[PDB]
């Protein structure tokens, strides 16, 4: 191999290739963003006119262009196509992938084979970017633009949220260890996904349209479509709602070779301006259209919302073919429907197709089920497709105080993790400030209040924006119950306190304020902090925002929070089984997934070691001779040469650090001491460690506390 | 191959290897950085007691550390070669390399083989910089205490600037191709070497201690150091008084066998804490260190300043020999000074020894005359030595302005370019805005007056921070005949035309105050911009900022001065010969000189496009239909789907593209395209080409041209 110039992409990586990689904690930084720091996507889009939008998109969707012909001359397929795309690389497990960021448009989602096309289509669309501006994201015209469609052709969507925000790097995320494209090397045992990957092969959105690994078997590929599609939120009646109302639309291409398609957006030359996949097949595009390089049209009515789809599947038998290009699809036995479907550029007619992963639909018997009822019953299946809809393009847009505009429909979801609305005068300063003193005298500990408040705040994830303190779930399954928040019953004696606190403050507050169970797990982490301080010798006061309120066990899907479980919780010195990467991967990942700078992540470390924040409350990290006593002491120790380190003998992830007289003085984990080893993390610590630093210490440390208490309050932003 | 996770080094550079990477745009980011936003170093060090320090360097100096324990008790040799390492990587190629970032505590930096034992001598210094904290930089304390070693030994240096900022994150840069630690594959024909590297094989701070690729001839070593020191800006006798300097301290370390020299720190176990090349050879340390598997103790007193190192240079005869680590190096003939040079632990005491590369000084026909000449002339050797290193850990400073504190002698110095000081009243307010008037009412055009200033200003680069618009060099040699500053026509004439309006104005101005060509150069370049904004309909003024000052052609080194030519200007659409990389990469690399961001570099190059800033006022890029006006149009044609881009059949490193009548609208270059076909760049593309971005485009291309107009300017914040 040969390094290379930093501009095309040499760096410290090539020398030492399993680094830990801090460039996670500054994605998307403020230096790369064009707009000012003033710029509030949320105020320009909530100032659009929805009405002149829609009959844009209507407009662009009716204009075929002469560098990509549209089948049928109807745009709008195409853009269902787009923004069911868009909305499904978002994967369960770690919250990544999905639309909220517009990533489409960017490298590596850019130019997946799965996406093929896709780039003609949104290029489709700028003419609608160039009239709005400022006062519309990529990310929320390309999936307005697939809402739009379903309705300009008969569908009746639930409703629209506005306020996805652009970037302007791409987040770069864990796709699979394939290096070839459309790689497979994510399976094990019996055909059990690599978590959290949540697609069959590398670049495809969920599964292989040609069925498992190539093979047009119906009933495999339905245990495919299960799965992948059960890791991005849809239990069977959505998988099943979306894949039917989405092939009511358009058709397939695949009219000629695919090794006459060129190379994929990121690879092709200069010239063609961000567009791949240049076919030299025919006029290469539109009649010669290659896409997938399967070439089914599934209803007579590609471009009109009917039960086509259904009655199509169910009135014919099935069996397999070959396409243009010689992929497997299936086309009707007997001849029968010859000539009964139409062509997207006026050619002579051609007879019904269906793909493999069509046909599961009806032979697995979960699907046949609810298929079948919507066969005799399609009421039924315009229902569940506009609720799937609606979640599929919405999963990844956090709390429903982000979705702003006039079609966002009133009614409560209960995948949303939805909380209360305030009904009742929030705290002033003066009850905030007794409440803090009433927490401080209850006999809870400044560990117990810390770690309950970390422990509800944390489970806040930035990808798709889901967990926080917001709901006071913290008392409720499944959270009562992880194992990092609850190792030994603790959580539930500080869970009872605080609620006692509530009631007595709740019944004697003077006139029609309330406050929530939800903002005394904050706010007693808060006076624990100050406490702390003073015990250390500094006044301060820790910031804190009321208006959280209490969900009801009712309203907290029990299954759909599994995935918020921390299985690695290095600011807690917590590592469960099952993690992909040794401890200090994990976390970095962690605060990246809190949004924290290094910084942040390091002051966080040093302070929650020495308030006793640990998991099970054991001494790895906990530098410091004080017991609750807020001090830089974690980061003065661990910058001493007099400490001599060496992993413990026991080999359990531990290390052992001996004085002079070879006595061991202190204890610590891989994340303890990847911040005195790394270079970059020991530069910060040097920073926290020097004799001037303690009140820039617990500053920082109170700013980054109060970030993590804030992570969910879209409520006030 | 497979792909890893992000925290573990993955992205996009994996799919797609050679692709632009704009993260060299966004270097040392904000969020990295852990002092706040209103962090101001000059205000702290302002407050150090600077002999305060000096006295705790030299305790730190006198005071061994078992872990690293001091040869002859003193680590000031020790330091001197650190601080002689952490400038010995600038090169005068790029501006590149230097101590003035404080790099080598970063990879790769910290973890080079000839950096090693070096990670010992930085964390003796923690004492130091834990107690002075904020008010000194690691930058500074680094080659700070390799001054104070000197003046520690007996040598006075001839002064000291504070003012290196700390950084956060490596600064990552093109050391070479080879992914081998002490690999060569940077020359060519008879020992031409690699532009832009200074060093002779990958890791080496200059040359192979050995002499080239480990051939011990004295001859043939001084071609590679009188090479690669003087692409580190050191000419014969500078170089020579740099070496004998430095050996005239200390010794090397090669006590045993190097296979029992553990990993360097980048690769090294958690718990080495930083430290690298752990050594199980005896006791790994002092009596038993091993750093360059070299034994060589040059002088009789190595912490005292003398001339004993040319006293036995030239008072012995020099035979090769091997040392304990199987190394070349040369020893005295006939057993001559046997036992006469101390031992630094307290051993009996060895013969004299020298590197060949030391014996290259007496074989060289030229360092031999000069080294001759100092051993009867110390005097002489001490004075070039201090204005020697003086330069060696200055040389990154930037303007004079920058150097901070009370060791800064007032001489002027040629190597630093200098400019006169302010010799009269600035032009206020009524002057600057008369001034505009009548450079606009002179026959330079918008064309001529923009590319002028851009042609002064953009000769910047943040590297070693040379170059840019004051001192006027535009009028001097070698500026004024640059292929891409003139090329053969224009230049003249504008200088001419604005030293004619210095005089009007000065012969007879208001008082006390006077303009400098310097400044006119950059206010021409402004007031046409009000010019070409206007035109385009917005009233608008462009800040401008007085004190450049001219210099002489006598105050100019021409030779210094050829680095800083550029081979390529994408802002100019400029791209002569010899360039590593094709043009969209010099580019960014460009941009990356100038400072500026991704969305800086985006304005300036459609702003200067429609303003004539080409090179010989080329078409390329220049897609707007309008004369010297200011708007957008580059970024609106640029997204123009109506448009078909093809590479010019004349293989001209152009493009062509097509109306829909196949008539040729535009043309353009490798430069252009990349903002219309990168995936990235498209996107900043798409918000200055929106209906709603005029008012913003002019707003960021006045506020990116002030910068570039004010890169130089340190002495006024
Ligand atoms: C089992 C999962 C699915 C598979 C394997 C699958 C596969 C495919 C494939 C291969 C194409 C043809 C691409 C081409 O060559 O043009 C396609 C087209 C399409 N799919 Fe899917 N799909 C799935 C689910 C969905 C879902 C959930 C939706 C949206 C609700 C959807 C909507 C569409 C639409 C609209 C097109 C038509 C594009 C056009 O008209 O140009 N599909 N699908
Ligand atoms: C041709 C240029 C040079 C070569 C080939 C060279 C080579 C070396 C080598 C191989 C060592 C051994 C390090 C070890 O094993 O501990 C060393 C040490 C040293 N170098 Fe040089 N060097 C050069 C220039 C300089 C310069 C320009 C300076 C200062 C201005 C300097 C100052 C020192 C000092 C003081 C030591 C002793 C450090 C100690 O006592 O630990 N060297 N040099
Ligand atoms: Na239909
Ligand atoms: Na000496």
């Amino acid at each position: 191999g040969h390094m290379k110039y930093p501009v095309e992409g040499g760096g410290n990586q090539d020398w030492w290739p399993n680094r830990l990689n801090l460039k996670v904690l500054h994605q998307n930084p403020a230096v790369a963003d064009p707009m000012g720091a003033a710029f509030d996507y949320a105020a320009e889009v909530a100032t659009i006119d929805v009405d002149a939008l829609t009959r844009d998109i209507e407009e662009v969707m009716t204009t075929s262009q002469p560098w990509w012909p549209a089948d049928y001359g109807h745009y709008g397929p195409l853009f269902i196509r787009m923004a069911w795309h868009a909305a499904g690389t978002y994967r369960i497990h770690d919250g990544r992938g999905g639309a909220g960021g517009g990533m489409q448009r960017f490298a590596p989602l850019n130019s997946w084979p799965d996406n093929a096309s896709l780039d003609k289509a949104r290029r489709l669309l700028w003419p609608v970017k160039k009239k709005y501006g400022k006062k519309l994201s990529w990310a929320d015209l390309i999936v307005f633009a697939g809402n739009c469609a379903l309705e300009s052709m008969g569908f009746k969507t639930f409703g629209f949220g506005f306020g996805r925000v652009d970037q302007w790097e791409p987040d770069e995320v864990y796709w699979g260890k394939e290096a070839t494209w459309l790689g497979d090397e994510r399976y094990s045992g019996k055909r059990d996904l690599e978590n959290p990957l949540a697609a069959v092969q590398m670049g495809l959105i969920y599964v292989n349209p040609e069925g498992p690994n190539g093979n047009p078997d119906p009933m495999a590929a339905a245990v495919d479509i299960r799965e992948t599609f059960r890791r991005m939120a849809m239990n069977d009646v959505e998988t099943a709602a979306l894949i039917v109302g989405g092939h009511t639309f358009g058709k397939t291409h695949g009219a000629g070779p695919a090794d006459l398609v060129g190379p994929e957006p990121e690879a092709a030359p200069l010239e063609q301006m961000g567009l791949g996949w240049k076919s030299s097949y025919g006029t290469g595009t539109g009649k010669d259209a290659i896409t997938s390089g399967i070439e089914v049209v599934w209803t007579n009515t590609p471009t009109k919302w009917d039960n086509s789809f259904l009655e199509i599947l169910y009135g014919y038998e099935w069996e397999l073919t070959k396409s243009p290009a010689g992929a497997w699809q299936y086309t009707a036995k007997d001849g029968a429907g010859a000539g009964t479907i139409p062509d997207p550029f006026g050619g002579p007619g051609r007879s019904p197709t269906m793909l493999a992963t069509d046909l599961s639909l009806r032979v697995d018997p979960i699907y046949e089920r609810i298929t079948r009822r919507w066969l005799e019953h399609p009421e039924e299946l315009a229902d569940e497709f506009a609720k799937a809809w609606y979640k599929l393009i919405h999963r990844d847009m956090g709390p429903v105080a982000r979705y702003l505009g006039p079609l966002v429909p009133k009614q409560t979801l209960l995948w949303q993790d939805p909380v209360p609305a305030v009904s009742h005068d929030l705290v002033g300063e003066a009850e905030i400030a007794s409440l803090k003193s009433q927490i401080r005298a209850s006999g809870l500990t400044v560990s117990q209040l810390v770690s309950t408040a970390w422990a509800a705040a944390s489970s806040f994830r930035g990808s798709d924006k889901r967990g926080g303190a917001n709901g006071g779930r913290i008392r409720l399954q499944p959270q009562v119950g992880w194992e990092v928040n609850d190792p030994d019953g603790d959580l539930r004696k500080v869970i009872r306190t605080l609620e006692e606190i509530q009631e007595s403050f709740n019944s004697a507050a003077p006139g029609n304020i309330k406050v929530s169970f939800a903002d005394l797990v904050v706010l007693g982490g808060c006076a624990a902090i100050e406490k702390a301080a003073k015990a250390a010798g500094h006044n301060i006061t820790v910031p804190f925002t009321p208006g959280r309120t209490d969900a009801s066990q009712e309203q907290t899907d029990v299954e759909s929070f599994a995935v918020l479980e921390p299985k690695a919780d290095g600011f807690r010195n917590y590592l469960g089984k099952g993690n992909p990467l040794p401890a200090e991967y994990m976390l970095l990942d962690k605060a990246n997934l809190l949004t924290l700078s290094a910084p942040e992540m390091t002051v966080l470390v040093g302070g929650l070691r020495v308030l006793g924040a640990n998991y099970k409350r054991l001494p790895l990290g906990v530098f410091t001779e004080a017991s609750e006593s807020l001090t830089n002491d974690f980061f003065v120790n661990l910058l001493d040469m007099g400490i001599t380190w060496e992993p413990s003998p026991a080999d359990d992830g531990t290390y052992q650090g001996k004085d002079g007289s070879g006595k061991v003085k202190w204890t610590g984990s891989r994340v303890d001491l990847v911040f005195g080893s790394n270079s970059e993390l020991r530069a910060l610590v040097e920073v926290y460690g020097a004799d001037d630093a303690q009140p820039k210490f617990v500053q920082d440390f109170v700013a980054a506390w109060d970030k993590v208490m804030n992570l969910d309050r879209f409520d006030v932003r």
